[PDB]
């Protein structure tokens, strides 16, 4: 009667329903059928039904236990059949879902499991539009869960069935209400519910209640926990969590158990001073991250989540906006573990500069959106990293006006979880900005026209006109191809096929200086940590890509901007990085070299001869001007001070040719 | 206060939602966006959202009237917006639907009408599968209807709002209950409802009732009609209909009016003797017809319906199965007018020899199917041609078992309309065959393997084992390309790229002889009158086509089988037709020539010299054997008897070459 | 079949230029040039004995810009004359200048009244060219206009050529006006409608569907004859009696004052509306009968035209007249 969790990812048989013959090919999960077409820039990539079928041997000894199929994510509608009989449907591409199959299987034989996944367009399931790909299929894990007939229920919106509600938290004491779903299919009886909080081998809490469970009972039980002088989850400084074991016992035997983290903290956002974690001001040095990657689409493996977090911590990221939808439980686990303050959001996404709408005013759309919000909150309730619930991105009032509906979602979020503030990401003026507790804007001053300086004007004017708003920046960024390089700085056309890397570097340096000076801005999030898929894009070095990443789509190459942020945000790892190394061909008679470093100064050498030292500025940048190259090959080297220095080096070619002038 | 019906077909602006930019092109309705891709055999043709927008000037003098947008058909989900505000959704590709826009428009200015049509795959809207194309878009007319504030309601499942229920019909007298929907938006008041039955200028009935109408009233009123010694709608012999005018009057002014046909008849099907219309046995010489055509897809214009009916009457068709879905009101009008007994059906279509299912056992699918059935019955209630309601085609029990659900549809059909029997088209053994009042099978003996003789064995054995069944043949046919010709008769592989026209001719001649001898078979329907689109097909002379038509897809060329049926079914138009004229190259030393004619004999000439007369057989066929051709060109001519004969003629080339033997 | 039926035939090699599109019909390299000569020799030798062939066409719409094919076209002309001195050479041009002065007969592709302008500029072009270059034997190698049989409107208005609206009445009007210009100019040795049939051109995005050049007088499947076909039939096939009512596919009428038009080989015709005669009208020089200010009754109207005599030919249509609309 130990709970079992059996992965069912291997060897499914797949075909599209547009293939009428019935032949199938082997696939293995996680899987999307849009990893080739959408990623090649095909705008009308396959959106429709793909069918996955697998034989599952139901063990004779599972008779008398309860059996559940839990899906971590299927985009975007899933219809599940056991022995070809429909058992249920889930509508929504990003939340987990579960079906009990206990009474639906034949014990001691192979049973068919068939999943018919549909990512076809709909007007009743958010997201309706967006600058990303709606990759179809079973792109997260599938599990067979086996439990006692009397269990901690897995059936409440596919959540772990335990909510560790933080009611009061300070360094003196924490009070928590452990709410636990119980489900009984055995005879009427009683059981003992135990909640055990530990830190390593040390017991911190232990609470018990006897509970009466009628046959067919599905009930919520609540146990208070008190922890004196708690160790708090304090972001990257100390991402500490207790372990909580919730178990059911009968006549001296444990019959079921689940574990969840408890990371205690408290926070607030001040309109003038920014974000405070556990009573201390904390600048939120944030980036955004989509759940896709080159070649595999959104069919991410655990090492992919692991590498994305490793790259963010290397850069000194301490905040993340996991846009534009609920992401993997494992990704939120890694945010908990590494101390990253997380903004998690539902996929209520508007059109941006494109056509159509994020909101369609019909009951089916509205009720589904509420179910997606409840899923997000209940499924991910216990992650201390999550400190904001995001309710939308770039909705607009024209046509169907989502204002009243967004007020409904806000009230529902506050009722489900009074312990986190709501937030949203806006690109509009007006009423949509005054609903959520924190507000943020997506700003591209210096990329989509204008100069970075208009970001400063916007922030200052907004803060002065509306002093009660807690203002953030939910997106800012600029495109870059690592293969587009030029000696001189000039602003490219955003929508064109030329995105020189130096303009992205310049964009981030100027925008960051504006942000750094404005502590009323509670958090800022770079769009985006990685290049990502968007099939309709036709810009930069190839179609189908949003190239605003600080790192490329395959996670292989860090663009110059990554190191500018690393020098400024990760000050305890010594480093020096020469900018513009991918610009190998130089034409300008007067060369400028620039390095990012954590050192107070650096020295430049050209062809083995020192050009002398320069001091790092407040933004960890060292600059040498009017450097003279010799025609042909030149070796450029920068070094930090001391007898054991760090170095960076490049060979460039200097050419006096051109073109008219 | 005359009712206005304004066509809104011209000059809409279209784009796909996968085109994110917002640019549009002009289109004109009727329109499908699948007339090129699906018709070229692209199996993954575009299934998703297409958007149509048009400015509609709302006249200041329409203020005080009621305004309705009525759509004859949008495949398969339509979401309608006025000034970009959602007003409603319709789910189902084949039934009409309507929205009142009276209170939703700005009078005296241009208002936007936006229709977002979606033909993306769904598992909750029949048809889920089928051997035809699911052409997307606004493929039938759109109308703006303008009425008095007090009107005969257009809002009951978009029907005309009048049901002329035939309660008793004989040559001595007919009793009819005129059920009329009334809708009032003006102040509380009374009005006079009048029902006027006419034949040309002669008044046959006139009945009146005063009715009390509360503000906001939507009520059903019923007036009895009695017609003594009625003229009955008697099929092609006398397709007579009365005209019925239903009108509302107030203080000596007519305020609203609608007209509907009244074609009185009675019928029954006997298990041993077949179908009886108005007390007289009537063999049902039937064909099936899909609502598509070459080049335009299902975006049919009225001349297309007109030509299809003209071709069927030319062939002597007196029965039709309008498969596999509710078809145009105009097509049922033409069936009424021409006397064609009609089987009309909902799109509850199963997979046939292909994968997947026609039934998914979930409430959303089931409730939508009932709404599609109610639509079909209410919208098309008054057409005398419709004598059967078809509930499914080729469902199967394996997996989700639709038996109980089909019993629900049968009971709903009988409750909505006790005056027509239900029927269905089966390809299975077992319980699915015992639900509807009449049953029929789809049979391809001599095409999908076997010999036509196994059709005879099936019919005889079924009739003997189940003597209570009213057995029909809902499909029988064989493929043919007019470009595949060979001198000798040999059975081709059905699924191959060689469909010689002579095999189709042979198939129909043999199958028809089996049918003609079996009067217990109440109706038989050729699959199909026309070649039609099915993108997944890969057989005959080109992909994407089901080539079982007696006439080609563009309606241009009648295949030999058409004339075999014409000679046998249209005996009052004199004709002679030489078979195998498209087979221009002859190799066999001993040639056979065959003609179909209404004459008792015919004479063959070869190179201007008579080969003598031969008698027509019982099936209107004349055959000459061992005809000797001379090497090279030969002129072959056949003539009917008399001094003013009808002729047919062809030049063939006889070659003594070949290939081994 | 051209031999058998007596049809004078212009047969040509595929030396085709870009028209209004990109790229070139000529690339100046020996491999291209030698292959073109082999294609010309093939055409002449393989088809030498057909009496119907009376002209050898050497190109269609080449242009001088870039690789200049003038000298090479002179080579092809000399080769044609050496292979077959018994037929003249010809070509189809859309340019001014030297390309027009090589072949014995010359012709132009003209779309006045379709690709902008009015048909009247065809008359100006023909007259001015003939006067400035009196030695040229001038023909019209293409003239035409697009039409979908599914695009119909009550009023005559010029559509955008490259757009998705090609009303059949504009094609009818185009051919009637252009033909009148041609008929009056006997110095024009031959004129050739572009085209007898709609045909395939995958890059086209106009008329009622992509991938089609819809300038045919008959549709692509050969099933439907457009109104212009019967205008030409009445004027060119005068020994088969006929009457044809124009605009029958325009079933919905809105104009208060209706005009009906018939093409016939008869000297006059009579119109009936709802079974009542509107009287006879005379056919003009171009075999056209016209009735103006015909009054329809709201709803269905039966329109019938008949030729004179006790055994007449007839044509008939039912239209629907509607007083609705749109602002005005
Ligand atoms: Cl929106
Ligand atoms: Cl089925
Ligand atoms: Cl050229």
């Amino acid at each position: 009667s130990l709970r079992q969790d059996i992965l069912l990812n291997n060897n499914w048989n797949f075909r599209f329903s547009h293939q009428v013959q019935g032949d199938t090919r082997r696939v293995d999960l996680p899987h999307t059928w849009n990893a080739q077409d959408a990623l090649a820039g095909k705008i009308d990539y396959k959106r429709g039904i793909g069918n996955y079928e697998k034989a599952l041997y139901i063990r004779p000894e599972w008779k008398g236990k309860r059996l559940f199929l839990r899906f971590d994510g299927v985009n975007s509608i899933a219809d599940v059949f056991i022995n070809r009989k429909h058992i249920g449907e889930h509508r929504g591409g990003y939340g987990a879902f579960i079906f009990e199959i206990t009474d639906l299987v034949k014990y001691g034989e192979k049973n068919s499991v068939l999943v018919r996944a549909n990512n076809g367009e709909q007007l009743d399931i958010m997201p309706l539009v967006g600058d990303f790909n709606f990759y179809g299929g079973i792109y997260r894990d599938v599990h067979l869960l086996i439990t006692d007939e009397t269990c901690i229920s897995p059936l409440d919106y596919a959540s772990p069935g335990v909510y560790l509600v933080q009611e009061v938290v300070s360094p003196q004491e924490a009070k928590v209400c452990a709410k636990v779903n119980l489900s009984n299919r055995a005879a009427d009886g009683t059981a003992e519910l135990q909640v055990l909080v530990t830190d390593g081998t040390k017991v911190i809490c232990k609470e018990s209640r006897n509970v009466s469970l009628k046959q067919g009972a599905d009930i919520l039980e609540q146990l208070p926990l008190l922890i004196q002088k708690p160790r708090l989850w304090n972001g990257c400084e100390d991402p500490f969590m207790y372990q909580v074991s919730i178990s059911l016992h009968k006549d001296g035997k444990q019959i079921d158990s689940v574990t969840q983290p408890l990371g205690l903290r408290y926070y607030h956002t001040d309109p003038d001073k920014g974000f405070f974690l556990n009573g201390k001001h904390l600048p939120l040095h944030g980036v955004c991250r989509h759940q896709d990657r080159a070649e595999v689409g959104n069919a991410l493996r655990p090492q992919h989540h692991e590498e994305d977090v490793a790259l963010m911590r290397e850069m000194g990221v301490n905040a993340i906006r996991l846009a534009h939808y609920p992401q993997a439980t494992y990704m939120y686990d890694l945010m908990d573990k590494h101390g990253i303050v997380t903004w998690a959001e539902i996929p209520f996404v508007g059109p941006g500069g494109y056509a159509d709408k994020g909101f369609v005013d019909q009951a089916s759309f509205r009720e589904n959106g509420k179910q997606q919000l409840i899923e997000l909150i209940r499924q991910h309730y216990n992650h201390p990293s999550i400190c904001f619930w995001g309710l939308f991105n770039e909705l607009k009032e024209v046509g169907d006006n989502p204002v009243e509906y967004v007020k409904e979602l806000n009230a529902l979020a506050k009722q489900e979880d009074p312990t986190r503030p709501t937030t949203s990401a806006s690109n509009q003026d007006g009423n949509l900005n005054f609903i959520t507790e924190n507000i943020a804007w997506n700003r591209y001053d210096g990329w989509y026209g204008s100069t970075p300086k208009t970001l400063a004007t916007f922030l200052d004017r907004t803060h002065k006109k509306h002093p009660e708003l807690r203002i953030g920046i939910s997106e800012y960024g600029a495109g870059a191809s690592i293969y587009h390089q030029q000696d001189s700085l000039k602003q490219p056309s955003a929508s064109g096929w030329w995105h020189p890397e130096n303009w992205q570097t310049y964009y981030h340096m100027e925008n960051w200086k504006i942000i750094a000076e404005r502590p009323f801005v509670w958090g800022t999030f770079v769009w985006n940590m990685f290049d990502f898929g968007a099939a309709h894009r036709t810009e930069g070095d190839r179609p189908g890509i949003n190239d605003k990443g600080l790192v490329t789509f395959d996670r292989k190459v860090r663009k110059d901007a990554f190191y500018f942020y690393k020098a400024n945000w990760n000050k305890q790892e010594p480093m020096i990085y020469l900018a513009e190394k991918r610009c190998r061909l130089r034409y300008q008679p007067e060369q400028t070299f620039m390095a990012f470093t954590t050192a107070p100064e650096a020295e430049l050498f050209v062809n083995g001869v020192s050009c002398g030292k320069q001091k790092a500025d407040t933004y960890s940048t060292v600059v040498w001007k009017n450097v003279k190259l010799t025609s042909g090959e030149n070796i450029i080297r920068v070094t930090t001070p001391g007898k054991k220095p760090l170095t960076d080096e490049v060979t460039v070619e200097y050419k006096e040719d051109r073109h008219h002038h």
